[PDB]
């Protein structure tokens, strides 16, 4: 069963701005997604200090970058806290409402698209390079879910039928035809070195066979 939801008015407006604005510095999408993954990892690591059983679903705390030239997809895998059904539909969207409003007010006031992370809505920078984003997530307190959006004001949430994750999040970016440079080993290495060199978790770039 697939449930369809409309994005909050402010979010739909932000997504339209990210997709239609001419902005060449698209590489910032990777540091934003890596930062979300890093925050999820910080969360589970902190929680595990008072409750060690929170790591029964996996002890390894890492980030995996998986480019796929055949499928034209860039996958970001983390073994972070994951997201519940409530996080995907209500909680993160509620927090994102105030952040989006502030970011759009700042953009009008002279700020550029790269400052998106300061407003906590960095996830949506994925739409600078992706036509569709799929989020596979598993939190200790919930089942495995699949969130998906090609923008256009709506998103879908379904219980994931695929391979079990244990704990964490998989962000699958179905890249735009002209954004294939983000599938190149050399380009990903350069972006990670320039923007994510001090992330406190191992970042493993999966080389294509
Ligand atoms: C804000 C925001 C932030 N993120 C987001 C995106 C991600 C993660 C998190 C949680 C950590 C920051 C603790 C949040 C995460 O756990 N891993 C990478 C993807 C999303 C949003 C959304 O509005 C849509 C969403 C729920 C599909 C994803």
């Amino acid at each position: 069963e697939v449930e369809t939801f409309a994005f909050q008015a402010e979010i739909a407006q932000l997504m339209s701005l990210i997709i239609n604005t001419f902005y060449s510095n698209k590489e910032i999408f990777l540091r934003e997604l890596i930062s979300n993954s890093s925050d999820a990892l910080d969360k589970i690591r902190y929680e595990s200090l008072t409750d060690p059983s929170k790591l029964d679903s996996g002890k390894e705390l890492h980030i995996n970058l998986i480019p796929n030239k055949q499928d034209r997809t860039l996958t970001i895998v983390d073994t972070g806290i994951g997201m519940t059904k409530a996080d995907l539909i209500n909680n993160l969207g509620t927090i994102a409402k105030s952040g989006t409003k502030a970011f759009m007010e700042a953009l009008q006031a002279g700020a550029d698209i790269s400052m998106i992370g300061q407003f906590g809505v960095g996830f949506y920078s994925a739409y600078l390079v992706a036509e569709k984003v799929t989020v596979i997530t598993k939190h200790n307190d919930d089942e495995q879910y699949a969130w998906e959006s090609s923008a256009g004001g709506s998103f879908t949430v379904r219980t994931d039928t695929g391979e079990p994750m244990g704990r964490g999040t998989k962000v699958i970016l179905h890249l735009k035809e002209d954004q294939t440079e983000y599938l190149e080993e050399r380009r990903i290495k350069e972006i990670v070195k320039k923007h994510s060199q001090f992330i406190g978790y191992p970042i493993t770039l999966f080389v294509e066979k």
